[PDB]
């Protein structure tokens, strides 16, 4: 306070390398002003002393283009580390300003403070902004949550959907779903205007477009099976004017419409990672494989190439594996298929590496009492024995009797008592940890489905399926709102903030 | 018995038939057949425990006629059945505290 | 304290920071710089690294008497001193030992199968 | 505990010219003529807000 009232400048900009680091431990990014430093280190009495000065430029931008409200989003962390203070500094600065100039400003990435919290995965700052209710009289247009009416323990609220719905490009609902960097996406889709905005899209159009996509892919595998079982099979190049000729045509057309459509979505999508293929775009590849194998088998046949039956069985056997994709329309069957993924990754792939180490370990090294072509045969006599059938003519025709059990007992002790029973012991541990998360990690799958059905709708049909209602929330402030009802028995207060005196639906 | 048939067994059966009629008709490649009665039956007899290997000897291709027969055994034994036991353990654990009142 | 398995006395000694002015050379943990919520410390490695015989890192690993060895290797200058050895030389010597023993069993199989 | 015994046996089968190249530590000046062989670890702490009096360098940063 001595320095400021002696002529010190309150608008300096630390433009160093230590204040703009490349890595986290090499420095400290705070926002490059004396007001961002007093806020990001929890000093609320110096923040008030700096805003009461008149030379403070509260709407300035640093080297990244950030302002004071972009900078508090960047340094925000969980409850277990910072515990409260960034949420309390956010509205101290916001209410003192008194208008929408800070909240509607765009940095050099072209993002607002609302969209930067969703891009970076801050689920506590974002919970604060979306449901921000200010009940004071002169500053009520700075709210995003209003109260339409109330009577007793019954209320009716109005959220705001200005940048959180998908009517504009680069919105809050779109950013969270397509965000491969962060890892807590299924805890940001349970927040209150976003949970109800996906549930309404599913009941209006998106559960009917998901049934029509299931019928046409069901008929594609039935028709591909019957023309290949009752035998080249396809396209009927010798016209006898046969009725139900569409079956040879429908398979050929629909296999081109998938390969083109998956040729685009593979080309656009690239979050380069090994975790990307196992979680999002597994099925973008394996619908593109099948649509090639149907078309490529037709192109092989036309010269001479004779491999036109290998591809058709591959195209049929893969084409029935893909239909477990369509289980995500039901909560019961959908969560079951989620746990199939966690069991194949975390449990089964490690079992197979240890077993082959004994199967090719014992297998070549059995050719001692009977020799043999051992690598095809003695490996096969240990795999047939594991299926359950067995052929004991080789034990009778051995060099040594009952001693020809020691490599055959040591095989059965390991693969049955030890290795398989430890697989069941680990799947019980794996199911126990994923059962609490399977409801949210399922809803992250279905939310990406809804937002792709919405893109393939014409503009005259987008307008009919649209949420929202024009409300009058202030003097000439018309917003596009979403009404949610509530019953609360624990807080008994008298109601002063309301848009309507007379309650009820009307 | 009621809580296990509803919550666990009916979902297992829908996934298994999807492979049994998936692999079953699509096995008639190295041996062709009346496939839908027979090649489905040679994959269900194999699951019971008996097996008849004269069709593998009388195949068009030897040891390659295991790839559709190995991919059947990996899924139905390692994956699907062992995940049923892992879910019945979760289901018994939740109904054991309520079974005395829901019996009365 | 490392020979006898005392994991609470040993936690005290290895990270002993004395901030007073006349007695600061009795520390084994210093602070190089600090700015806001960001610091950078300097541990001491005089008898806890393997440059001398009978050191603190060697005693804990080869100690068959005690039973809480895996709770004394998570302490703060010792956890990071093993992690750095693995990335510099010890993960490359462990791959070369795996290749040569893999080729020893392949060659022993092929010359014994094709008699 | 298994992997730590592995690292300390690979280190014994190294010649003395190669021990010197793979070696942690840096000579710091921690007091008046007290040079020690130190190991730097960084930290971020949001819960204790104090003013800093003990430090070896006024000017922070990697240098
Ligand atoms: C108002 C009526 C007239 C409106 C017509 C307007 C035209 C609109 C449509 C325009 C074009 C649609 C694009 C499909 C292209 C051809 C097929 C194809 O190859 O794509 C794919 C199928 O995709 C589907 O077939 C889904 C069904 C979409 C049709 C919408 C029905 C009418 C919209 C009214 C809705 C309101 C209903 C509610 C009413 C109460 C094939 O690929 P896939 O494998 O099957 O997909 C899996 C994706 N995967 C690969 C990532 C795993
Ligand atoms: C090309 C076929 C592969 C065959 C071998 C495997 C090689 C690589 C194996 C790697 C093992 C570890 C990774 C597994 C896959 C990733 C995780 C996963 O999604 O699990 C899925 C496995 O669902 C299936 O089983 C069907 C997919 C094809 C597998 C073959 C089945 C029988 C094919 C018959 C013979 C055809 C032979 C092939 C013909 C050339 C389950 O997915 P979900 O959870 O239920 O749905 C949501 C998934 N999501 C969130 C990711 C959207
Ligand atoms: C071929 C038999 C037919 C089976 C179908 C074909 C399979 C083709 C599949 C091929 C690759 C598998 C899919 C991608 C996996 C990536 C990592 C992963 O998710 O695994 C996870 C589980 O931990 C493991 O699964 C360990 C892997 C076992 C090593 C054995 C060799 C390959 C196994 C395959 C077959 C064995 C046969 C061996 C024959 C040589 C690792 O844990 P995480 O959650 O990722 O944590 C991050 C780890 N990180 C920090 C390092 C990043
Ligand atoms: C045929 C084989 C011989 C077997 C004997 C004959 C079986 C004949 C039986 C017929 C119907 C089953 C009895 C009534 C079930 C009603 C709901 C229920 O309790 O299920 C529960 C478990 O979740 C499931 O069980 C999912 C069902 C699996 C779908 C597969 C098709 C039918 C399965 C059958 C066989 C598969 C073969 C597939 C072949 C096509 C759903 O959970 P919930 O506790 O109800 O919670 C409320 C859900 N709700 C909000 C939506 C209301
Ligand atoms: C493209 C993907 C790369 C992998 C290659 C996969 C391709 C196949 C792999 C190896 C095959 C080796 C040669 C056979 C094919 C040559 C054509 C042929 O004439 O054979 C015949 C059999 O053809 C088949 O149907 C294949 C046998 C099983 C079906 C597919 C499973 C094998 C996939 C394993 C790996 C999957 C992927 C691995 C990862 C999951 C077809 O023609 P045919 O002779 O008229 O019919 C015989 C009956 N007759 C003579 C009495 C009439
Ligand atoms: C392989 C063996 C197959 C045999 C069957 C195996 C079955 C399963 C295996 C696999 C299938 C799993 C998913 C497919 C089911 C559809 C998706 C879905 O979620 O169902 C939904 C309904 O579905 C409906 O829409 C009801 C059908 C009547 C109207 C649809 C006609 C077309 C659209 C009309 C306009 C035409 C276009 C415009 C023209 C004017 C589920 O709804 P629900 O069950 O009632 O309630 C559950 C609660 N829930 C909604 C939150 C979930
Ligand atoms: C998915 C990955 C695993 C797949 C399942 C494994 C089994 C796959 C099953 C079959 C794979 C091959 C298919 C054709 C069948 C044999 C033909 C052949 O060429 O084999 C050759 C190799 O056989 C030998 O030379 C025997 C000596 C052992 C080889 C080296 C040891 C391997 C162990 C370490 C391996 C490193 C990896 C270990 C991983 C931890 C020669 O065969 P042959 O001796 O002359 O007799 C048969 C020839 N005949 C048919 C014409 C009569
Ligand atoms: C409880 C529900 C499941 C029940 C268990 C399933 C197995 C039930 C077992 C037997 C059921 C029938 C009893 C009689 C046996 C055969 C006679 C017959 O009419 O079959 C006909 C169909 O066979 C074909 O046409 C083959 C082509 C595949 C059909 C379509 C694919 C089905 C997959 C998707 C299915 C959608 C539902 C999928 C659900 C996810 C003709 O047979 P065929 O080819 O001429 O040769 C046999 C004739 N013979 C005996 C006179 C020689
Ligand atoms: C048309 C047939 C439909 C019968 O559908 C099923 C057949 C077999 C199974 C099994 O689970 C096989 C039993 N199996 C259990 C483990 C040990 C050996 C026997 C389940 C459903
Ligand atoms: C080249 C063959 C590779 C196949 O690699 C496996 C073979 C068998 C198994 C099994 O698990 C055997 C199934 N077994 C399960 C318990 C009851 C009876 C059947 C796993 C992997």
């Amino acid at each position: 306070a001595v320095l400021i009232a002696a002529g010190a400048d309150v608008n300096a900009h630390a433009k160093g390398v230590f204040f703009n680091p490349k890595y986290q431990h090499e420095g400290f990014y705070f926002g490059e002003t004396p007001l961002a430093l007093a806020a990001c280190t929890n000093q609320p009495e110096i923040v008030q002393l700096l805003m009461e000065n008149e030379q403070t430029d509260i709407t300035s931008q640093d080297s990244r283009g950030n302002n004071i409200l972009h900078a508090l989003v960047t340094v925000a962390e969980d409850f277990k580390t910072q515990n409260d203070f960034v949420k309390r500094m956010y509205d101290m600065i916001l209410l003192r300003s008194g208008n929408w100039e800070l909240e509607t400003m765009r940095n050099n990435d072209g993002l607002t403070p609302l969209q930067l919290a969703a891009k970076m995965g801050k689920a506590e700052i974002l919970k604060y902004i979306l449901s921000r209710e200010i009940k004071e009289k002169p500053l009520r247009s700075l709210s995003r949550k209003f109260t339409d009416w109330a009577y007793g323990p019954v209320s009716s609220s109005l959220y705001d959907l200005t940048n959180v719905d998908t009517t504009t490009d680069n919105s809050v609902l779109e950013i969270i779903v397509y965000n491969t960097n962060i890892d807590n996406r299924h805890e940001m889709l349970t927040l209150e205007p976003l949970h109800t905005l996906l549930h309404t899209k599913w009941k209006k159009f998106a559960k009917y477009m998901f049934f029509l996509s299931f019928c046409f892919y069901f008929f594609y595998n039935i028709t591909l099976t019957l023309v290949s079982y009752y035998r080249h099979p396809l396209a009927l190049t010798h016209k006898m004017s046969w009725l139900q000729l569409l079956g040879r045509m429908f398979v050929l057309i629909w296999a081109t419409c998938i390969s083109v459509k998956e040729g685009i979505a593979i080309f656009l999508l690239r979050p380069s990672d090994l975790q990307s293929i196992l979680s999002d775009a597994w099925f973008h590849f394996v619908f593109f494989v099948q649509a090639v194998l149907v078309i490529l088998s037709v192109f092989l046949y036309l010269f001479a190439y004779k491999e036109y039956l290998a591809c058709l069985v591959l195209a049929m056997a893969l084409g029935w594996a893909n239909m477990l994709y369509y289980t995500r329309g039901f909560q019961s069957m959908g969560m079951y298929s989620v746990m199939i993924q966690k069991v194949i990754l975390h449990d089964v792939l490690k079992f197979l590496f240890v077993y082959i180490l004994f199967l090719l370990g014992f297998g070549v090294a059995l050719a001692s009492l009977i020799e043999y072509g051992s690598f095809s045969d003695a490996v096969l006599e240990l795999f047939k024995l594991t299926i359950g059938l067995g052929d004991l003519n080789i034990q009778q025709n051995s060099t040594y009797p009952i001693l020809f059990l020691f490599l055959l007992i040591t095989y059965v002790i390991l693969t049955f008592v030890l290795l398989l029973n430890m697989l069941i012991a680990l799947m019980g541990e794996t199911v126990e940890n994923v059962s609490k998360e399977s409801e949210r990690i399922w809803r992250l799958q279905r939310a990406r489905t809804i937002l792709e059905f919405e893109k393939m709708l014409p503009e005259w049909l987008r307008s009919r399926f649209r949420m929202g209602e024009l409300c009058k929330v202030a003097d000439e402030d018309f917003r596009l709102c979403l009404r949610i009802n509530e019953v609360k028995w624990t807080e008994w207060k008298t109601h002063v903030s309301f848009l309507n005196e007379d309650p009820g639906p009307i």
